[PDB]
């Protein structure tokens, strides 16, 4: 009844110039965020843009095969002032466009 899990979201990269440098690093693999999810990575996606700047977060990743765990304080990425580090998560690259 072990349901045990093995698939995190792999980072595509880290600009060496954001809260996130000197934390994490590309090829990491983060598992959870504040204990919050709905899905997949996208689910991620939603949580650093479900709050507001000047707050907190708690990630959940393992580098290589020990377990670190970093709390950064959000930015301003984005002109719509979105919260959340400068980075890019992997996704399957296809297209990526339903319609919008």
């Amino acid at each position: 009844m072990v349901k045990v899990t093995y698939d995190g979201v792999y980072v595509l990269s880290v600009k060496e110039d954001v809260p996130a440098a000197g934390i994490l690093h590309a090829g990491d693999l983060i598992t959870e965020i504040d204990g919050q999810s709905f899905k997949s990575s996208q689910e991620f996606i939603d949580y650093i843009h479900s709050k507001k700047v000047g707050d907190t977060v708690k990630i959940k990743y393992k580098h290589g095969n020990k377990n670190e765990e970093a709390s950064i304080k959000l930015t301003a990425i984005d002109k719509k002032g979105t919260p959340g580090i400068g980075i890019t998560l992997v996704d399957d690259l296809e297209h990526h466009h339903h319609h919008h």
